């Protein structure tokens, strides 16, 4: 099975998922001097007031916090998007050391972790149909740097003990994702893909310029999770990030100057 090890990591994915060598793969390095300011880009509209979280799960690759997407409760609009995108889940990617962990990079700089808030285009009816479309998903990416603690993240950190291994899930209701957002919503955007298999090229990436700060103790807790299931040899869940892919014939746009 695919993973992040030496024998099943990113360099091997192309054997089972040939699209790994495709034309619009993610993540990428964001060269701040070549990105172009596009004044036609609208500000992002994040409406998370009615978000209903349901559960937190360790799927063997990361931990996901899932939301009820049966209605337009928590949605993302505006920016480079056309239509309404519903929040379905969020997860993180992190490193074994503070100097690595993020998937996207900024002028080759790596952050300690990267948060992905995944949304799907409602015009396609269901998430499964959305992933088969070029504009089916919108993922909001937020960088994490180590510094002061992020209070809104603590409730997540505190429940990780209950989902240490692959397959474990815990009820996780009434969590407000607004607590994870930076002050500014300035962003870069480009067309890309999922960063894990199936690596489908159905994502409009929206990467925020402003990183959020989390404490050393908060990120340390992420690193205590396991890739393995209960009863199996312990493999710490760290470095679950894909390296930067070629930009090819794509242009990264910025909402700011
Ligand atoms: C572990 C599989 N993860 C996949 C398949 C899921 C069904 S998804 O919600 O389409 C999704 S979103 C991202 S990311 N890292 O580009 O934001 C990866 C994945
Ligand atoms: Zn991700």
């Amino acid at each position: 099975h695919w993973g992040y090890g030496k024998h099943n990591g990113p360099e091997h994915w192309h054997k089972d998922f040939p699209i790994a060598k495709g034309e619009r793969q993610s993540p990428v390095d964001i060269d701040t001097h070549t990105a172009k300011y596009d004044p036609s880009l609208k500000p992002l509209s994040v409406s998370y007031d009615q978000a209903t979280s349901l559960r937190i799960l360790n799927n063997g690759h990361a931990f996901n916090v899932e939301f009820d997407d049966s209605q337009d409760k928590a949605v993302l609009k505006g920016g480079p998007l056309d239509g309404t995108y519903r929040l379905i889940q969020f997860h993180f990617h992190w490193g074994s050391l503070d100097g690595q962990g993020s998937e996207h990079t900024v002028d080759k700089k790596k952050y300690a972790a990267e948060l992905h808030l995944v949304h799907w285009n409602t015009k396609y009816g269901d998430f499964g149909k959305a992933v088969q479309q070029p504009d089916g998903l919108a993922v909001l990416g937020i960088f994490l740097k180590v510094g002061s603690a992020k209070p809104g993240l603590q409730k997540v950190v505190d429940v990780l003990d209950s989902i240490k291994t692959k397959g474990k899930s815990a009820d996780f209701t009434n969590f407000d994702p607004r607590g994870l957002l930076p002050e500014s919503l300035d962003y870069w955007t480009y067309p890309g893909s999922l960063t894990t298999p199936p690596l489908l090229e159905c994502v409009t990436w929206i990467v925020l310029k402003e990183p959020i700060s989390v404490s050393s103790e908060q990120v340390l807790k992420f690193r205590k999770l396991n890739f393995n299931g209960e009863g199996e040899p312990e493999e710490l869940m760290v470095d679950n990030w894909r390296p930067a892919q070629p930009l090819k014939n794509r242009q990264i746009k910025a909402s700011f100057k």
